[PDB]
């Protein structure tokens, strides 16, 4: 087995966050690209186990199938306090 | 022109209210017209496919002016505030 | 059992082709909406088993599995003088 | 910036050529980068997903021009006119 790298045409090898074609991948600092949760300087990002590309603005089943994880547009894990469920039912995060 | 689906038994029994056809729900109102988007059956909410009928279930679908989400619980009931749990780290839970 | 029908705003029922919201069906004359191959007036026709909509532009695998069968723009089923195949593989109908 | 995806083994050794990954086929030109779009391995054609780089098979994709379409065998090459038996009635067979 194995990973998947970048290197841009300058020959400079990606690590940490890069944008490649309007999506986002982390490498971590070996250049190897990462998949699945991921915790960069304290705050939770998900990458696809599939194309290790970031996912935002979506709900991913928890390991245990017990509930979901919101991630924000940014990509960033949202905290139980930036949650504000609505009487009918309505999901808002902040 | 602009109308509505129905769907009528062998027997020629007009389905009214749920309704379960080749393996999905589907709702009809009193008078047999299929219904699609948001639908109040006794006290609780459903969400039936807006182009197709049939009912989502377990699933989160964005809110109409997009400041939030809703779930669909498996059943196909709308969760209210009540049955959500969500854990310190995120976790949502519905029950 | 039973089958779809459908009626206009005016009382109308469809029986025949019926253009429904960006989409055709197919009833036959007793107002049933009809799914799978539909031959009308001599030509050919394919309409989703699933949700009965007819398809254009797409090729369908053949029952006993042995090719496709190619559906033109207008959903017409395409015959063998229609097609064109170039030296390179490309699939041309007229 | 603009570049390239490359694989190396744990072992150090950069994937060139046909390489297949989580059960997915790939191709690296000479230089180790993972080419996309049509792709002629040895007088034969192949198809690599232009935003993904898997090999596309058994599918038929839409010409450049949009004047036809192309098939990719379930193997991935890519069917030339030879390979084509189209029936009378229309039924289009591959070999
Ligand atoms: C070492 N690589 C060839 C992978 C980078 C481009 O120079
Ligand atoms: C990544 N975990 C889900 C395991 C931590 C809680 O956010
Ligand atoms: C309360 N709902 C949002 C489910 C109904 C639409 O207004
Ligand atoms: C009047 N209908 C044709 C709708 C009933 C027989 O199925
Ligand atoms: C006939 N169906 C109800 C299956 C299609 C929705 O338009
Ligand atoms: C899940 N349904 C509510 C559609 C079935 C009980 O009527
Ligand atoms: C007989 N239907 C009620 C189904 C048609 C609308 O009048
Ligand atoms: C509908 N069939 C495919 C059976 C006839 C040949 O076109
Ligand atoms: C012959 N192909 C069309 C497969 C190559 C692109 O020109
Ligand atoms: C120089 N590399 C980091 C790309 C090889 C070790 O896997
Ligand atoms: C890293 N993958 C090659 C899987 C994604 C294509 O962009
Ligand atoms: C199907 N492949 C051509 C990718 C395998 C033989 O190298």
């Amino acid at each position: 087995d194995g990973n998947w790298y970048w290197f841009d045409n300058s020959g400079e090898m990606a690590t940490g966050w890069k944008k490649i074609a309007d999506k986002w991948y982390y490498f971590n600092e070996e250049g190897a690209m990462k998949t699945g949760w991921v915790k960069y300087k304290d705050t939770w990002y998900y990458l696809d186990a599939k194309e290790g590309a970031m996912v935002s603005n979506a709900f991913i089943q928890s390991a245990d199938g017990t509930g979901w994880y919101y991630l924000k547009p940014d990509g960033t894990l949202a905290d139980r306090p930036e949650f504000t469920v609505e009487p009918d039912g309505l999901i808002t995060v902040k």
